[PDB]
């Protein structure tokens, strides 16, 4: 097709997306279909003419819709806040028109890692604005980031034991090498310890799920003294099982003057940090050697978008693709500042919300403190109630929750995740929930 | 914002973007400005408030437009593997909205076969019922071809054990050989080192293309030698010039001594689906494995690579917009589309032919024209670079042999023969001022 038919065409699939999302609320969040319904509907072979974009639209609402999960349903209470906002898609229009894999690229990438550098208020030591020798940088995901940092310090240890020592070979040193990450730390952290061949231990984590000093030592000398040596450690800002937060400011210093490279993984709750009021779970990035997040969770820059900072840029060249800066970019500019930290408070307001409904029922418990946007409860006695609580909601396929593990608890998981909940939906959840309970807690007397 | 906001924005970049795509004649296809350029037209930190849509487009076109390459120009004269067409920005756009899906698994494989009659493979490699044999849609051609050694590397192993039960797998894979023309991609070595076997080139003939009598010497040598054949990567397209492998002498070679027979389309595969081209894929009956690209010419984005083996126990939603792609063009559309890009090509071929200062290395084709400056090396060398220097279009040169070469390809959705013209004249002027210098 030429320019002039995308624009009539353009347009109409920007009123159908618009369409899709203002109607959102209506569908089954969960798709309803038997295996093969798919094929039938279109036909053996490509069409030899041009279909019409009347037909092929039709075609996407009667065929692909009812075979998708519509995750930006407000009522997807699953997981993290995935993003998807409007400036992001705009910002892929665009994107898709000049293609990508030159220098804007890399300069507006700069400048943006200062952008959002200078909102999560960072050390200067992470920023490349004024000269620094530290920087920012945009990573695919969290995982790929944790590898990255977990290689630069593979490598730099080497480099450092090779120097004092230099009779001493690679495959010699890596057999030795340990790295460390908290109980609740991600699985992408054990994916990294694999790829770059080295073992992984995880610290046992007090009631708070947190990493701490007392801990992360006992673990450091048992494994010096067994001839292993600490090179890399990952600490976690917002655990993905109850939202809980390793204790930086404690194990910061323990890992600085152990030599040993700190990676702060603040994948989803690193977005709070703009707002001044959780600010201070992020206290001891100073001690960090590399800290990242993911704007396409909370951030809302729709996905492929993971940013990572480093003290020392060319430690970060050792390890040896997209124009991700400019959703950034619009995402920035078009929300401002002030609307990004709505955004954030809105969904931890949600949040709190849906806490004190709980609460308020003598009948169900929080289990870990709720300091942003996940809520992690149960109904008071057996786990096997609660198995039972989380089969009924997931059966009935109004909303779906995600159960975790708290040491022996079986826990309920409700996350705050779309960009259009509001207090309404979040009510409606409880309501659905709380009927479901009851019935479980009467098939509890027979 | 919210979703008023967005139909009118979104329609007010529809535009922005067409007009774009309008107007690309006129930008250079490289940026001439330096990297530092940037930071000082931008804010040192983000807005508190939001800044208006009318500020942020304008400043695209003042800040991010010159910084910017435009591989969409018809003046970039390679294969830019991040192109697009409209059908597939239709497609993208509904993907943000959309984002376990059901409908996007069995829609993958209802255009697997799609593709698969389009290009006419023998009934074998279809998945539409047969049962026997299938396809794929791998992340890439590299991904491919790893994919298939690897299940060649399983057959042999399996197969020599049934043979001689004592043989370990390691006394085994130490001996396995590979094979690919001395034009293989790059990714054939890769899937090699990977897969821990050796590879061995085979030299091509005065064509670049694979024949019988360079292979069964290669088998000979080797075999005699104790090595053991296993698999195989005949190539239809070469990277290097457009090359064609002889499936018709290499395939009966490959069934008979057991060796495992991939074949590798890469870009050129797409060009099967016109009866013109199809002659150069006979021979696939005999292959195992048959890969390609079909972002290259038909017009999807590339996170794409079709593969089907002929045997499937051997053995991001990106089918919606090939579906998009492919119910908007038709086949016929997209056979035009082929056409006259080889058109283009036999129209440069010409002006080529026409000048006694040049010559033409490879037979034309497809979309790709190999050529040079009669003559030396070192000529060639300094015409490319004031080529680039210009920055007017650009050219990717190759080693054919010995030989340095200019690689001329028509792959962008708007190069027309005039676009053609000029480029041609352009590269003609700098020519001479080559060949002067050169006298002294
Ligand atoms: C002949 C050939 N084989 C393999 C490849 C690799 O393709 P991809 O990058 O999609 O893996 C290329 C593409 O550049 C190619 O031209």
């Amino acid at each position: 097709m030429n320019a002039s038919e995308f624009r009539r065409r353009g347009k109409e699939m920007v009123d159908y997306v618009a369409n899709y999302m203002e109607g959102i609320e209506g569908r089954q969040v969960y798709p309803d279909v038997e295996p093969g319904y798919l094929r039938p509907l279109i036909p053996a072979a490509a069409p030899q003419e041009p279909d019409t974009f009347e037909d092929i639209i039709n075609d996407v609402e009667k065929i692909i819709m009812p075979g998708v999960t519509h995750w930006h349903s407000p009522y997807f209470f699953a997981y993290f806040p995935t993003a998807s906002s409007y400036p992001a898609m705009l910002a892929d229009m665009l994107c898709g028109a000049i293609g990508c894999i030159s220098p804007a690229c890399t300069e507006l990438e700069t400048v943006m890692m200062d952008w959002l550098g200078k909102m999560l208020e960072l050390p200067k030591a992470f920023l490349n604005e004024k000269a620094g020798e530290g920087g920012g940088v945009i990573q695919g995901s969290a995982s790929e980031a944790t590898l990255v940092a977990l290689l630069a310090a593979r490598t730099k240890v080497i480099h450092r034991l090779q120097a004092a020592s230099p009779e001493l070979t690679q495959a010699a040193i890596m057999e030795k090498l340990v790295a460390y990450s908290s109980d609740q730390a991600h699985s992408s952290v054990e994916r990294a310890g694999l790829i770059g061949g080295v073992k992984l231990k995880a610290i046992p984590s007090d009631g708070n799920f947190a990493m701490r000093a007392s801990a992360l030592q006992e673990a450091l000398e048992r494994d010096k003294a067994a001839g292993l040596i600490p090179f890399f450690m990952v600490a976690t800002l917002g655990t993905t099982t109850c939202c809980s937060f390793d204790n930086l400011l404690e194990v910061g210093p323990i890992c600085n003057k152990e030599d040993i490279w700190l990676h702060v993984d603040a994948a989803y709750a690193g977005s709070a940090f703009i707002c001044p009021e959780f600010r201070h779970l992020l206290n001891g990035v100073e001690f960090a050697d590399s800290f990242n997040f993911n704007p396409h969770k909370w951030l809302l820059v729709n996905f492929d978008c993971s940013a990572m900072w480093v003290k020392k840029r060319t430690d970060l060249t050792g390890a040896f693709r997209r124009f991700r800066s400019l959703k950034m970019w619009f995402v920035f500019r078009m929300y401002g500042v002030k609307g990004l930290q709505a955004y954030i408070r809105k969904h931890v307001q949600l949040s709190h919300e849906f806490e004190s409904l709980v609460r308020q029922d003598p009948r169900f418990e929080i289990c870990v403190e709720v300091i942003l946007g996940l809520v992690c409860f149960r109904l008071k006695g057996s786990n096997k109630v609660n198995e039972a609580l989380l089969q009924r909601i997931n059966s009935a396929k109004k909303i779906h929750l995600v159960p975790c593990h708290l040491r022996d608890k079986f826990v309920l998981r409700f996350a705050i995740c779309s960009r259009t909940v509001e207090s309404a939906h979040v009510q409606r959840a409880w309501e659905h929930i709380k009927e479901l309970a009851a019935d479980v807690l009467r098939a509890e007397r027979e």
